């Protein structure tokens, strides 16, 4: 009666909690797909794209960590259901990450327009992606008052990169900082300034 497993797990995915880590999680098959009264998984995964054999261990808890990981490296992952009659299908391949760290891209500055003595467009240019450390979630405005200390700002997705700052007192001297954010964090921030004209 008992055959080998009759399909691999779903959703599988690989996320670090740690620059130094991967975490490989997936599904657990649903029982009637065991064909058997146990099951297990073999985890295989490589730093993406290196001849080097396929690092490979077999577990029955729906996870595996990979420690001693490069920061946000992609890793091909594949998890086969495995029983005492046999293996699962050859499986489909997932490309997972180790651990974020905090950008180190810094946003350049494309120009900020004054739009009216309570307006700006302040606009930059889209980091690179490679210095993001990550994946790149959006982007922060901060900006305040100096006169002419509270503390405004608005969250842009990763998509975006002008926003336009409303409300400003006119004849007032502004300072304005664009910072990019992964998952982990914030990177360094852009540091410039800006004057809204007479109202
Ligand atoms: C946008 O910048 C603000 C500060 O200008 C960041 O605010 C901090 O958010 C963390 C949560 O991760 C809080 O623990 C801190 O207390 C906040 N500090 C301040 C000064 O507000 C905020 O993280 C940034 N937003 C994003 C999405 O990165
Ligand atoms: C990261 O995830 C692993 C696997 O779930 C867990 O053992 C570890 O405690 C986590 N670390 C942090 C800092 O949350
Ligand atoms: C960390 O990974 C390197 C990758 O080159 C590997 O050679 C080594 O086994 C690991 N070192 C430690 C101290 O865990
Ligand atoms: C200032 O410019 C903003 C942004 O375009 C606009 O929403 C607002 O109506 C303008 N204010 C005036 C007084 O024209
Ligand atoms: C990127 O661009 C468009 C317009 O802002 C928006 O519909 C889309 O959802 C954006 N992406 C995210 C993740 O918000």
């Amino acid at each position: 009666g008992t055959a080998a497993p009759e399909k691999n797990p779903v959703d599988v995915k690989g996320e670090g909690n740690e620059t130094t880590n991967m975490v490989i999680t997936w599904k657990p098959l649903r029982w009637m797909d065991w064909n058997a009264p146990q099951v297990q998984y073999r985890v295989q995964w490589r730093p993406q794209g290196t001849r080097g054999p396929w690092q490979e261990q077999i577990v029955s808890d729906p996870f595996l960590v990979v420690s001693n990981t490069s920061t946000f490296v992609p890793y091909e992952i594949k998890v086969q259901a495995v029983n005492s009659q046999g293996k699962g299908p050859e499986p489909q391949v997932t490309i997972g990450y180790s651990g974020e760290d905090y950008p180190q891209a810094i946003p350049e500055l494309e120009g900020i327009e004054i739009l009216n003595s309570s307006a700006v467009l302040v606009k930059w240019r889209p980091v690179d992606l490679a210095q993001v450390k990550g994946h790149l979630r959006g982007y922060n405005v901060t900006y305040w008052r100096e006169g002419s200390i509270h503390k405004d700002h608005v969250v842009v997705p990763a998509n975006t990169t002008s926003v336009i700052l409303s409300g400003l007192r006119p004849y007032s001297s502004y300072h304005l900082e664009v910072q990019a954010f992964n998952g982990r964090g914030s990177g360094p921030a852009s540091e410039f300034t800006f004057s809204t004209p007479e109202g």
